[PDB]
């Protein structure tokens, strides 16, 4: 009634709003075409491994996506119902949010997932997308962090990340990354900071090429979100090593 | 149905009513022209920084702006709806808010986090303007302060800050500041507090030269507010600098 | 005054009987010749990884070693001095204690560090070796296993481990594992086991081709223990891996 | 009367074995001379600062040094008996400790502290040296690091650090650092992880320029350790900037 | 709808009804004419000031005033309500209040704290007036002092005071206060007691020759109430000293 | 029988090593000279006053002199003792101790009162002194700070200050003082920073002049120390006063 | 709408239904006329007295009264609204209440604070009235006592007390006073037990003639109750004493 | 051993260094002929009286007394031992100690019950004495006063008190007392401020003429120390009546 499936919720269904198996390390870079997503895959419920072929990085719509990271969970049920939020607003406004009006969303959703928080079954997303609005098309892609109390904040870094191995791989970045570059040389550096947070933290552990796991990836740009193949990925991956 | 936005939520829709990335410091001076905020950009949570770039200062409105110093989440959220209080107290009245309204108001939306103060998460704002209805248009310029239980104060001693390195910055003024002063002069003083602060607390950290990192300002006057220029402050720290 | 290196300290020395860096899993099997001992190198403080080349199995004697899985630090001190407790008593008396002698021992030490144990820093290892007064020199290898109140136990089952992937690796035993085998067939069913716990288990993490992190492995037979080359056991995982 | 200074306090003056002034970080790295130590200036009792000209790195003997991170207070004490102990030795002895004895004495004296580090005033070395013993003079340089109930563990990888900013040096280094090199490569190295770890953590806050605050270094090498003049720190970390 | 502005808010807007800037002593004095109040102005949160220049006194009505003691933003807020409460009560009913109706009035405002106040968060008041229902009008004036618990009570000593300092003053009072006297003299007697509460109190500090810092006063008569002027208090408390 | 006063209690009488009459603030100062102590003589337990003319600067020696904050009681017997260790350790000696060991034994005492410490009766001093035994007797003045630990702390910066208003003090000299100054400048500065730290702290209250309570002085230079007369004082801080 | 006041609050006004100003002693006496009511007047929040005027019992109606002791606050508007409950009834049902309604409605308003009593801020009240419903009106006196979780007791035995003191008069009396006697006689017996409650009790503190704090007294008889005069009461203990 | 009676105790018999009735008021006046020591008698265990005559004041020697306020037992039992420490030290040593040893004393002995302190059972005395030693035998007076911890304070201002109502007393005497005075004014002005001090404290309760309870005072002059008579305070006492 103000185009919020959320809110709808609200009003007419509010019943849908280490003891469960936990988070994992996801990237984000910017780049000459748009911006994308790469994280890990391995969910960790207490030192066990409990599953190791987990998608944290969804695609929200059209021209965004994001990845979330803390209680399994949680984390899922809630971006499943940020992308109908955003879904919803089109087809009833017949036009799509801008991307601050995506993210104000999902910030309220998260605002709305602190009492969980407080008693310990939190998660904190990280927001990508092609901004169909932005002026200069060439750094049209952007990156949201969030809080806990539900904080929205703009990445202006071309790179952030989330999770347990995140200062890890917030630190390969740091030197392994570069401003605007191929929507390979990014996924490149992606595929390898996600490398070194498996280094250092057993909460992580990227890419594994003797079991085949390979961390879950996707770019956006002018044409919309797509998620990588397993194959652009892996041969990816074999080429990082060493 | 009082001409306040928030009240029509207060009825209409209530759910907008270290665990998370913190505060940093704020300064406040008064002038000739009028008033203005500067305040640093580094977000610390715990003792790690996570972000040096963050804005801790707005414009509420054409003649008036604030910064806010405690948990970041909170504190934006808090401000884009005191901005909004404001605006559509404007256009829903056809005339702006008194100061002193504009000001009571902020103080009932600070009062109104009391319960999240309490549990940590608390929140304090420096509130400065231009006094359109003052009558010696030279002292126009002003400085509110808040509790945290919402109590509203009146500077009256020309500055003010708030934050960590708030109790520095006080000290520096005390000393670098003199009353009715150009609104070159004060933005002086202002940068420099900003400095002191950042020298004896490591949760603020103001001016750096190497990173290109500068204070956020905006000064208010006759004419309305306006942010400062990064240049105007940056080859303005390096003139502080020794 | 009994031969005994620590009971000399007990009265003339007593200061020598996730805050700290963590343990891991280890392995021990029994075969044709003699038993042996396999322990992954990864200590784990939190979910942080603290270290990827620690030594867990050390040689005890000229014919025994033991594997000690808990607290790093309490584990290092207690088998340096079990070891030395085992020396000092052969020059003393001449010859060598029985292995149900330096066993009882090795027990009496653990039983000593019970108090630390109900704080946190527990430890416990797993002992092996040529019974040189064993009836059938055929199955003249021992494996022996403790509690934390010092409790000392007899494997008859051919192998055991301990650690935080040892119901892992246990299980994998009950599988790939067969009485009476090669000292090649052993060393090649424990970095196996070794492999399956750190599947299941993000704070072990054995054999990883890509860094060259290789489990650490000795035997023991009529000759006595040796510690395992790094091309023996490399080349060995190589093997396992499809 | 075991040549042991500190076990003749132990038995002839017992009396000598944030609510205050904390710790910052501390890098080491290996090459091809010898080894250095260089650590930040930076104590901080809250967020607040205390003194940003405290050495944290010292010369233990001629051949050794060690930089404590921790509760200074508890910190500096423990190195100063750490010197002695060593000292003392020698002369008693005539001859000087094996580097292992230090480090094993170094590790007795923190295992010690444990009583007090379960409190809250932990404090955490890091031991570098030139093995005078050591068969291959060309890796002659070691590091060690320390438990806080007292391990001691070998370096291996050629750096370490320990303190605040650790887990940002250690990334910094993981990118900026190469075996083998000058004792001008490392030593530069080093002030840039440490650089780094002023980047992502508040309680650092490696080089500063405009206030001439430079990091504490010491080289060791075959002529022994001597501490590094001011001005090759400076003119080193300026040339770092950029 | 019982002339109650409070029972409105009660039934229309309910979200109306040291972590925090604190309080200070106030007096209160009766004589010959009417009645008065005078304060301190020093707010402090902890043993640190957080301003000198807060006025503790206000006149609620044409005849009345009241000083309140305790949390600032909490005191603030329930003085201006109570003033309100008054002036909407006449509005209506055309007529004002009866003295001992305001009393009535504010005790239950303070009653209505109560939840508050066993939460650290206390405030209490001192409330005076010219009785205009008085018989005698000779001694017309009134003081009221309160509980938490909103107890109401009848001065009839002449003189009274609340805060920190409170105790001090009442004691020197008890000693340079007579009965009927100037409106120059109970002034005086004020401002001394004033001075008295400062000597032992760190938390109050009257009249501060050397900063310009002066007691607010206020009395009440037959003509009704008015603020005394900053002359007729500093060319006053000159006068006492010594 | 190490010529320690102390350690004969230690060994033959160790009955000698706001509930309670709390402190206050101290002020040092380096210059051309030597260097002195500046403190408050307000004691105050609680909020309330308990005393305006305690000394809190005591002369230890001729050539020094510290000041102490923290519990009175405790803080006096621990100057007197400290005292007494230095002129025993004379007569017996013949000779003095280094200025490096009047300090080391300071800090052994106050690390002699951890534990009264950690129980809220915690005192910490400033040291200074004339370092009979520096090369350049310009700088032969000397400030040492204290942790509560124990630790000792060199100045290096002139001044330095301890106490409730230490912080507010030290901004003040980070302005208003220069080095190598008169013996008159700097007990200027002294008594000025004295004043601003009674600003910001109803704990401190510097120079009262309407009462005659004036800050108690000490400095030391190559003739010894000596006190400055209650003249010396007054007559300096009616200077300062605006 | 059962013609009580306070079950209308109940319905339409629910709001109205040592941290704090403490209580004292009341005495209660039968005689050949009717009743009577003594109480101290000494209000004490501590071991400090906070009010020694204070009037602790009320006539309730025109044949009733009764004094309460406990947290003063609780207990005045308790009896007030008493009152009101007694008056209101009146004017309603154009009769008035048996004497065993007044007490049974005043047992419910003493039910209904228990919660508050649970809680430390209890209060308990002693009625006492001429049953004009009495067959006997020589016996019409009467005497209720309460419990605090709302019971109502009757006195049968010609005197009761409540209060710190009671134990004491109770006591007094259990010797001092005889049935059917004077109004002149009970009043005195009256003043007397207050006398030796306040001897056996720093809480309470009876007739004062130092300084003219005198008991305050009510009788009700068949002419109803009235309040019996300051000269009726201090030339009335001046005969006690001696 | 040292001739200290205590200390003989502390290495031969040891076991000799509101539950339970209670304190009371103590005051100390200086004058031109000596000083003097007056207390109340009422010793209360809560809000009970337990004892109207007992003795607060006693005269430890020849030449000075004290008056302990605390815990009856155990300030009873700590007076008689210091007195008998200071007549022991005289028949051993021949002479009398300094006075400033008599209290230096004195605080040892307090000191020592820190333990029972902290525990409730706290007493803190009051001592007076006429310095044999001093100058100016006309200041020969003196009173020094205690902390809980031991500390040692000089009085300076020629008046004190201890207990409940000293906050009082001490404020009565800011008045109603003027330095060099009769041994008869200053009698005089002690009997009042505890007259005063009953008056705002039902813990002491002064001079009840009715009771024949009367202060208890001791002075002291160049002649001694001599418990002043009992009608000298009653025919005293009526005087200050009015």
């Amino acid at each position: 009634n103000l185009s919020s499936f959320t809110d709808y919720l609200r009003g007419h269904a509010p019943e849908l709003l280490d003891l469960a198996p936990h988070g994992t390390t996801i990237v984000a870079l910017t780049y000459k075409g748009g911006v994308l997503l790469a994280g890990d895959r391995r969910a960790t419920q207490g030192n066990l491994i409990a599953s190791r072929d987990v998608e944290k990085v969804y695609v929200t719509d059209e021209y965004s996506a994001a990845g979330i990271a803390g209680t399994a969970g949680i984390a899922i049920e809630l971006v499943r119902l940020f992308a109908v939020e955003l879904e919803h607003y089109e087809k009833i406004e017949g036009v799509p949010l801008t991307f601050d009006g995506k993210a104000n969303r999902l910030a309220s959703m998260v605002r709305g997932n602190l009492g969980a928080a407080m008693q310990g079954l939190a998660v904190v997303p990280l927001l990508v997308g092609y901004d169909l609005d932005a002026d200069d098309e060439s750094r049209a892609g952007r990156i949201v962090s969030y809080d806990v109390v539900g904080g929205r904040y703009e990445e202006r870094a071309g790179y952030h990340a989330v999770g347990s191995g995140s200062l890890a791989a917030k630190s390969a970045l740091k030197k392994i990354y570069s401003p605007d570059s191929d929507e390979e040389t990014a996924l490149r550096a992606a595929i390898e900071s996600l490398y070194d947070a498996a280094d250092d933290d057993s909460a992580t552990g990227g890419p594994d090429l003797t079991r085949g796991i390979y961390p879950t990836a996707v770019t956006i740009t002018q044409a919309g979100a797509v998620h990588v193949s397993e194959e652009t990925t892996s041969e990816l991956a074999r080429r990082i090593v060493a």
